[PDB]
């Protein structure tokens, strides 16, 4: 994946392979910060649990958030990774986002934290 | 470091040599997470830095303070790390330490306060 | 064990070997005095008893629990350590820890305390 050699990855994946690290919440957490769009999409594009929370329990979402960053969150969104999961802090990633700013996502960031919590 | 050959990484000290990790803040926050001590205790003869910011602006005192960690904490401390850090929420690391609560981490957190205090 | 040559030393273990020291409680006791958390963890891999008394009949984990070894005492628990052990005095080492003062020790040792009695 890391590659970019993504065809590859089709015949493991037909052959039954699994995306397995360790501690991939702190994997999954530094992604983003980097700002990887491209990488960060062919890894949901191999089944791997997005809800994974790292040592401090924040799941991307949260960093999401933080980061102000609207297009990795709709991608993140997209995954449907909880709605609103408290941190060792206490902080929902819905509060952190308000908190954060930028009413353009935003509003998307609660309407899509709506979507979720309605099903 | 990784297998404890303190006798050949002593001698690349010596020759010259330095840690140059990727993350720096982040993986050292992690290290405390599993517990280990001797592993990080040489790290730090090596001359990393002990207060590298992670991802989230948390120094490794707060990770080691909050969980619950103690013989670590004075470890960390003995490498002169700054303790008026702030996380990206806001909070002290002695505050931190007093919020969970502990009588030993209060007084230790008390004496690195005063250190500080006293430059 | 001492200069931390673990391949060799899980050599002897398979071929037969065990540890034979002269007043086995008040050795390990003072192990604990200076902290380091490698070197008693992979003496217990070799079969020491953690429970050995000393001279005052005291047990490793009062020890650690006195001055505050968090991380030491999860792990002298591991091997199955007995919990409502008692002191020359009389004390046991929930007791002390409980007197000493730490929330983060008293749920560990009521938990140790919940395992003595279920049995």
């Amino acid at each position: 994946i890391k590659n970019g050699n993504d065809r590859v990855a089709a015949l493991l994946v037909k052959e039954g392979a699994t995306l397995n690290i360790e501690n991939a919440g702190t994997f999954l957490c530094t992604v983003v910060a980097k700002g990887d769009s491209d990488f960060l999409k062919r890894l949901l594009s191999n089944g791997i649990d997005p809800n994974s929370k790292d040592y401090d329990h924040r799941t991307p979402l949260h960093v999401a958030a933080s980061e102000g960053f609207y297009v990795l969150a709709i991608q993140l969104v997209e995954a449907s990774a909880n709605v609103l999961a408290k941190d060792r802090w206490g902080n929902t990633p819905l509060d952190e986002a308000l908190g954060c700013g930028n009413k353009m996502l935003i509003k998307l960031l609660e309407d899509a934290k709506n979507s979720q919590i309605s099903s």
